[PDB]
DNA sequence: CATAAATCACTGCCTA
DNA sequence: TAGGCAGTGATTTATG
């Protein structure tokens, strides 16, 4: 596995370490197009741009609510589940 | 404990 | 053992 030589954590994928090394190098080449925030992962920014635009492609067919992130849908569905 | 938004970290595909 | 790209999930922060 790839272990970070800064804080001291491991990554099964060199890429997970890459983004992680980016946490130390603070590399955020994905700048919000509106409130200028900065992210280090396109889709995470795109999910940001959507919190603007108002896009929520994850529709819960349980209580008619919609979400930008699936994780937020998954957890949201987890509440419906039990 | 729950919501809306934030940030991190795992995943599938490819080569010397 | 090393490095990128695109898709997805689990986690935590800030607030009520
Ligand atoms: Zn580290
Ligand atoms: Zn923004
Ligand atoms: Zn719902």
């Amino acid at each position: 596995s790839f272990d970070c030589k800064i804080c001291g954590k491991s990554f099964k994928r060199s890429s997970t370490l890459s983004t992680h090394l980016l946490i130390h190098s603070d590399t955020r080449p994905y700048p919000c197009q509106y409130c200028g925030k900065r992210f280090h992962q396109k889709s995470d920014m795109k999910k940001h741009t959507f919190i603007h635009t108002g896009e929520k492609p994850h529709k819960c067919q349980v209580c008619g609510k919609a979400f930008s992130q699936s994780s937020n849908l998954i957890t949201h569905s987890r509440k419906h589940t039990g």
